[PDB]
């Protein structure tokens, strides 16, 4: 870590804190994360995940029992992005692109049997350039509130995971996008629960109790429980407006209760709603 000037802090992760620091022999500006054998070996894995879509990590530090990641650094992030286009929204062809580039990150990682698992519009960071990059990838398989106290957001969370399914899919990944996509149009979280119970009964009230019919196999889940509240399911055009039919269809095969009837990544690069996505420059002041 001598090597490093640490510049600024940047942030507060799950497992640590993050700086943006500059590397004394190259010069190179970077994001440092300051976090057992089987993490090290996990995380070295993913020095070899690389992809433009995938925030670049660049090295694994292990000193006097403290783990530093070292980071590529981009300059912003979606969570910060939204709030800032909060009045105007952001421009469709803009959301489309973002949707796109972030699909083929996952369609990569996917390919390669390795899940994010904690999908957040904070660990999606964006550049100047019009791109989108997934941060954090793999993380969440080598480590598991926050070391702050700050609580761990549920926003993002798949059915099942809520429901104790503890040998989850890539599926997982979809799903948290799904929510991201609905909160980059609507300029509202879909799904803001702030207890577990909570974040399982707003997603049921929108998509509906999900049952036998829907998910095979649901109601006999870890923490399924038969006296959930069964609530009607509802139309997407009431729950993603101004959003094209393209865009709903994806957006409700991103959000199918069964994450083995959920669109792959893959699957999802193809689907009409991409037919004519471009690549915009996006407003960033810095
Ligand atoms: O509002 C701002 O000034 C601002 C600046 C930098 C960031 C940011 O998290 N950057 C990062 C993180 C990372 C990898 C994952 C460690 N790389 N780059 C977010 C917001």
């Amino acid at each position: 870590m001598e090597n490093f000037q640490k510049v600024e802090k940047i942030g507060e992760g799950t497992y640590g804190v993050v700086y943006k620091a500059r590397n004394k022999l190259t010069g190179e500006v970077v994001a440092l994360k300051k976090i057992p054998s089987t993490a090290i070996r996990e995380i070295s894995l993913l020095k070899e995940l690389n992809h433009p879509n995938i925030v670049k990590l660049l090295d694994v530090i292990h000193t006097e029992n403290k783990l530093y990641l070292v980071f590529e650094f981009l300059h912003q992030d979606l969570k910060k992005f939204m709030d800032a286009s909060a009045l105007t929204g952001i421009p469709l062809p803009l959301i489309k692109s973002y949707l796109f580039q972030l699909l083929q990150g996952l369609a990569f990682c996917h390919s390669h049997r390795v899940l994010h698992r904690d999908l957040k519009p904070q660990n999606l960071l964006i550049n100047t350039e019009g791109a989108i990059k997934l941060a954090d990838f793999g993380l969440a398989r080598a480590f598991g509130r926050t070391y702050t106290h700050e609580v761990v957001t549920l926003w993002y969370r798949a059915p099942e995971i809520l429901l104790g399914c503890k040998y989850y899919s890539t599926a997982v990944d979809i799903w948290s996008l799904g929510c991201i996509f609905a909160e980059m149009v609507t300029r509202r979280a879909l799904f803001p629960g702030d207890s577990e119970i909570d974040q399982l009964f707003r997603i049921f009230r929108t998509l509906g109790t999900p049952d036998e019919v829907v998910w095979p196999g649901v109601t006999s889940m870890p923490d399924y429980k038969p006296s959930f509240p069964k609530w009607a399911r509802q139309d997407f055009s009431k729950v993603v407006p101004p959003l094209d039919e393209d865009g709903r269809s994806l957006l409700s095969q991103m959000l199918h209760y069964d994450p083995n009837k959920r669109i792959s990544a893959k699957a999802a690069l193809a689907h009409p709603f991409f037919q004519d996505v471009t690549k915009p420059v996006p407003h960033l002041r810095l």
